[PDB]
């Protein structure tokens, strides 16, 4: 296809949601608790439908297996990636995600969850908690068995603009006070270590998945590297953020007019700021905060005209 195709947004509730979804990007939220948006999303448990053009009412996993052209026709047996918008109002639990061959092992097939987070905003003292100090298995069981949170997490202090990259495997949560724009693989495989004790809408804890964390876990805990990368043209600031096995993720700060092509399988955009005007061809399609899209295989080059910010990801 040669046309933009925006997206719905799907809402899921959690007990460290908030209302920010409804008040920073104006949308409907099923709840005064709603923690994610699921943005770009064609998994299972709340895949996107398509709010435009032909393919208008289809979920973005139909697209995926009846209409692979779209994607460049690339290979996989589902589309690969999975965006949110996370509000952050409370503390998330302490959690790990397996690679894709554990997933796959233990979880019926479901992709493994490496990720990767654009902090958005945040409070002047927020965290995050990345990576751990224990140096083998026995340790971190030993640790979290006493709840040593204090010896065992590594917390890094935050502050909006920055972008960190999570290898599956890699113990971690987000903190209280955090708007995400957050670009995974495909994939809702989630092992617990510890949710502050903490009760559910129907008063129930949730889940922990204790054993099943600590296999999936890297220990010892040794943080990567990756080297970002900026560049200016008229009209735009592109800031590379990550080019990995996964997904590349990308910012496009635009003031002006842009001029673009996309030379990508396809490519998926979240203006989390500001709007504009898409332009291609004959055709106009205006831009906003809260918009999530995908520009297809056969996109034609086209501009964006405006001042706004998008967060742009692609296999
Ligand atoms: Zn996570």
């Amino acid at each position: 296809t040669q046309s933009p195709i925006f997206l719905t947004p799907v809402f899921k509730e959690k007990i460290w949601g908030g209302t920010a979804l409804r008040d920073r990007f104006g949308y409907s939220i099923p709840s005064e608790s709603t923690g994610e948006c699921w943005a770009i999303s064609a998994h299972p448990k709340g895949p996107s439908t398509v709010a435009n053009g032909p393919y208008k009412g289809k979920t973005l996993i139909e697209l995926w297996e009846e209409h692979r052209e779209v994607f460049g026709g690339v290979e996989g047996d589902r589309f690969p990636l999975l965006t949110k918008l996370l509000d952050v109002k409370e503390d998330t639990s302490i959690k790990v995600h397996p690679d894709d061959y554990y997933a796959g092992e233990n979880e019926e097939g479901e992709l493994g969850k490496t990720e990767c987070w654009y902090i958005i905003d945040c409070k002047e003292n927020a965290e995050i908690i990345y990576g751990h100090t224990a140096r083998s298995k026995t340790e971190l069981v030993t640790m979290i068995n006493s709840g040593d949170w204090e010896g065992l997490l590594r917390r890094i202090k935050i502050k909006p603009g920055d972008f960190y990259y999570v290898p599956s495997g890699t113990l971690h949560a987000l903190c209280k006070g955090a708007l995400v724009l957050e670009t995974q693989q495909n994939s809702d495989a989630t092992y617990r270590v510890y949710d502050y004790d903490r009760l559910d809408s129907n008063g129930s804890p949730r889940e922990l998945h204790f054993a099943k964390a600590v296999n999936a876990a890297t220990v010892p805990h040794v943080d990567g590297y990756i080297d970002e990368s900026t560049e200016s043209r008229k009209g735009i600031t592109i800031k590379t953020f990550v080019q990995g096995e996964y997904f590349s993720v990308y910012k496009w700060d635009i003031n002006g007019e842009a001029e673009m092509a996309q030379d990508e399988s396809f490519l998926i955009c979240s203006v989390i700021e500001g709007s504009g005007l898409l332009k291609y061809e004959d055709k106009t399609c205006p831009l906003k905060k809260g918009d999530h899209f995908i520009l297809p295989a056969q996109m034609p080059d086209f501009t964006i005209k405006g001042t706004c910010t998008l967060i742009v990801s692609h296999i």
